[PDB]
């Protein structure tokens, strides 16, 4: 209600320690800030985490009460509900690891829990569809910024960070800092005055760029007809991780016929990014899928692997590599993608039967489901409506991208793993290029042999960080 002044009261924050490294690390913890007034789900709490040494007037790491940067991962997953997330936490999902490592790096910690897709409110109907997750993201963010100086850290120092959806909801936030669009739902949330633009942004296999998903997926699966992936199964357990029995199909010929078309649209949208090299040179695809752009996704590949074999890894796990004496020179790119596997079937984002988490996120209270594209609107399976086209485009990072703006984050860190199908390489490189396009400070790869996954180079994110910071 109003009565939640959103102050923050460092008097709320109580001693606990976790064991990190052999070494106790200990910290100090204020949980469940109700962080607007006027939340719709119970999830709408964020909890706040102090190295302990910032309330003794002491340091951490170079770093001091004032200074600390503020780390905002999310939980957030297949567009799915994030929980406030605790160093404490051990039920899914939950990087209660990485927390107890940023806190011995002297990071604050602000875990702010998100509403997703399947988030329903006191009556039972959903509101935690599009663009619930950013909306959530963004009010915890002005939260944070409102406190600035109550609450331990510097706000003008926060570092988003999230896997997969909330690697995309992490990006997004770095985008879309004081966006026009967002305002009245902030305002009808209670959020606190505030800016919600961001320092830096840290990426894991963001997946973003959903319209244009589907035409990437096929541009790189084109030519590889079976799909492998996994699938629900249960049994109980104690801190409810869902499991994941497997399944595996053949692509009919509708679906390769779809294939072939979302590959051949994928040269037409790429070629119209006037994404460029940094020789200048535009970064292309003919009508065939191959061209410049193609050989920049194999480079980063080509480097990936480099840099795994120059530590003794057998890079031949995988097809395709050329190795000449201690160099790789080159890859066979169709060699490598058919030994990583297909994953998704087709449409991989869009489906035409309404049944992705993607065409979920895009429902809202009145439609479980709807399609994000015109072709899987025009090919529809079931009755379908499309989403709305503006928030479609305010949801995508690259929307914001298109100029130097002071309101997006200057600073960006994106993986995404060489062995992740999820969404093609293509996504995340496009990303990583129109930032480098356009001045924002890039740091990208694309790590050896890593699956759908994040928070797995913890050491080189935090140098990164103090890198920025100190
Ligand atoms: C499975 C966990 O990762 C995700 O967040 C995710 C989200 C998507 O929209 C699609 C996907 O393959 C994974």
């Amino acid at each position: 209600s109003m009565s939640n002044r959103l102050i923050f009261d460092a008097d709320w924050l109580v001693p606990e320690q976790v064991q990190v490294a052999g070494q106790a690390i200990q910290y100090y913890a204020a949980r469940n800030i109700q962080y607007v007034q006027h939340p719709v789900a119970a999830i709408q709490v964020l909890n706040v985490f102090v190295p302990a040494a910032y309330l003794h007037g002491s340091s951490v790491n170079g770093y001091q009460r004032a200074t600390a940067p503020i780390l905002m991962p999310n939980t957030v997953g297949g567009y799915l509900p994030g929980p406030a997330d605790d160093p404490q936490r051990v039920t899914w999902p939950t990087n209660a690891g990485t927390i107890q490592q940023a806190l011995k790096r002297g990071y604050v910690v602000v875990a702010a829990g998100i509403r997703g897709r399947t988030t329903v409110d006191k009556s039972g109907q959903r509101v935690g569809q599009a663009p619930a997750f950013i909306v959530d993201m963004k009010a915890a963010i002005r939260y944070v910024k409102y406190n600035q100086g109550r609450l331990p850290g510097d706000a003008n120092r926060i570092i988003t960070n999230g896997t997969s959806a909330g690697g995309a909801t992490s990006a997004l936030a770095g985008a879309s800092g004081n966006s026009a669009y967002f305002e009245p739902a902030l305002t009808a949330l209670g959020a606190a005055p505030a800016t919600d633009d961001i320092f830096a942004v840290s990426a894991y296999c963001p997946i973003h760029n959903l319209e244009h998903a589907d035409m990437a997926y096929e541009w790189q699966f084109n030519g590889i007809n079976d799909w492998h992936r996994y699938q629900p199964v249960a049994g109980t357990t104690k801190n409810g991780r869902p499991k994941f029995e497997p399944v595996s199909g053949q692509l009919t010929v509708e679906e390769q016929a779809l294939s072939l078309a979302l590959k051949a649209q994928f040269s037409t949208y790429l070629n119209q990014l006037k994404l460029t090299a940094s020789d200048g040179t535009h970064l292309t695809l003919n009508e065939a899928g191959m061209g410049s752009f193609r050989d920049v996704v194999r480079q980063l590949l080509i480097s990936s692997a480099q840099t795994a074999f120059d530590q003794g890894t057998d890079i031949h796990k995988y097809a395709g590599f050329v190795v000449t004496g201690n160099q790789v020179t080159d890859l066979d790119l169709s060699a490598y993608l058919k030994s990583l596997t297909r994953m998704k079937a087709v449409p991989a984002f869009d489906q035409l039967d309404l049944t992705s988490p993607e065409n979920n996120l895009f429902g809202d209270a009145t439609a479980k489901a709807k399609h994000f594209t015109a072709l899987a609107q025009t090919r529809s399976t079931v009755t379908a409506q499309l989403a709305d086209a503006e928030l479609i485009q305010a949801i995508n990072p690259l929307s914001y991208l298109t100029t130097t703006s002071s309101q997006v984050a200057k600073h960006w860190r994106i993986r995404h793993g060489a062995a992740d199908r999820d969404t093609s390489f293509a996504i995340p490189i496009i990303l990583a290029i129109m930032l480098e396009n356009h001045g924002y400070g890039i740091d990208f790869a694309l790590p050896w042999d890593i699956p759908h996954s994040g928070d797995y180079d913890l050491g080189d994110l935090f140098s990164w960080i103090d890198g920025l910071c100190q």
